[PDB]
């Protein structure tokens, strides 16, 4: 017994109107007999045909980050222009947004608690680099970025959120998660929030592994006891992403 | 005998459907007979509807930034992207960008080469810090900031490239540049671009000033011999925007 997963497609920064749209129709073909919650995560920029063609009644669109307030903040979108948008979906706290641009535990925080406050569904981000991972910290790290999280979070907030355990460790690194150790690190999780804010919480919490994910190991990955779907980049692109879909069965 | 004058309007990050519709309803209202080329630049999220709303002859959408290349950089926005939809203008180097999310000056220098390769027309910001101007180092901060952008331009690149004066300490302040402040940067910049790159690029050359600039102060800053324009925040959100518009001939 899980909660309801998650398949959530992070296009990152790609596109095209004419493909995307193409996977759009893709995707609203598609024939989705159980209960999951599937979110399409586009770029900025894309967010209104997204909207416009997604007719699926099992998807929901979401944005890729966000600043917390408006204001003198250029290139910069904030949460406020997300909901006046119809934007209801959100992903804080990306590797990608960690290493590149600036993203501390704090930053993400504040962004999440800042979204939750809004009103927003959130995909929270964590994961360890090779670094830490080979040092043997993994432990500490995804403890400490969870911790940071739920310091800013009451109880009943967590119902507005959900995490995704990044392998960055696994990810451009030439090394392979096995599910094994994507289950290891999901149960981890569930263990500090389960003992640090509660059972029933915990029980209810999604937990997406937001690794490496194909139409072929997909099923296998959701077959671990603490995997509630997944974020997925790469495969989400790709008329795959109708596979791992059902692979949450 | 000055270049085309430009007169940008930068919504950063601010706005709703709403009220960006009622400033464009507006501006699309508004009759101009000089030859003045008008930018918005309004959030990524907006630019679907600017897009489709704004007709005015005059004008043209810009985004507030971007980077050179897509892939896996969740949360931003390429080149080729925006290219795909229709943009061609681009704000970029502002310093809200260069403070906050570490734009450097070979950063800055990077993303205006890329656009100006994608055929984009490019506004590049450049300005000194208040700090830096009690100290003395105006003319060589703005000189190492316009010089890296040079370093990766070849000259007929400049064709496409606008430099926005804005001293920081006049951003979002009431802190304005006074006329003779303002004509003293912009001269220093164009006996540069003059001495490094040529006579003629100089002289088409469109410099502009930024910071706090308003219906009231825009005209006399507009008489000045090396004041081409503006690009506007605050100001920008208003109808006031208009009399700028207006002020630049
Ligand atoms: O006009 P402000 O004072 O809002 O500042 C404007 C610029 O920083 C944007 O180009």
């Amino acid at each position: 017994s899980k909660p309801q997963p998650i398949a959530a497609a992070n296009w990152k920064c790609n596109g095209s109107q004419q493909s995307l749209s193409e996977l759009i129709d893709l995707f609203n073909s598609t024939s989705i007999n159980h209960d999951v919650q599937c979110v399409v995560a586009s770029t900025f920029v894309h967010l209104a045909m997204t909207k416009e063609r997604l007719s699926h009644p099992k998807f929901v669109i979401a944005a890729q980050n966000a600043i917390a307030k408006s204001g003198a903040f250029t290139g910069e979108v904030s949460l406020p222009i997300l909901k006046d948008f119809g934007v209801n979906w959100i992903v804080l706290g990306h590797s990608e947004r960690r290493a590149y641009y600036g993203e501390t535990n704090e930053i993400v925080a504040d962004k999440v608690a800042a979204a939750v406050a809004s009103g927003f569904m959130v995909i929270a981000c964590i994961g360890e680099t090779l670094q830490e991972r080979e040092s043997g910290r993994t432990a500490v790290v995804v403890l400490t970025q969870i911790a940071a999280i739920a310091k800013k979070l009451k109880k009943a907030d967590w119902a507005k959120v959900v995490i995704a355990y990044e392998p960055v460790w696994a990810i451009g690194t030439g090394k392979v998660a096995t599910p094994q150790q994507a289950q290891e690190a999901h149960a981890l999780i569930r263990s500090w929030v389960s003992s640090k804010i509660g059972a029933d919480v915990a029980g209810e919490l999604r937990i997406l592994y937001g690794g490496s994910v194909n139409g072929k190991n997909a099923r296998t990955l959701y077959q671990q006891r603490d995997v509630n779907g997944f974020l997925v980049g790469g495969a989400s692109l790709k008329p795959e992403f109708v596979d791992i879909i059902k692979a949450t069965q």
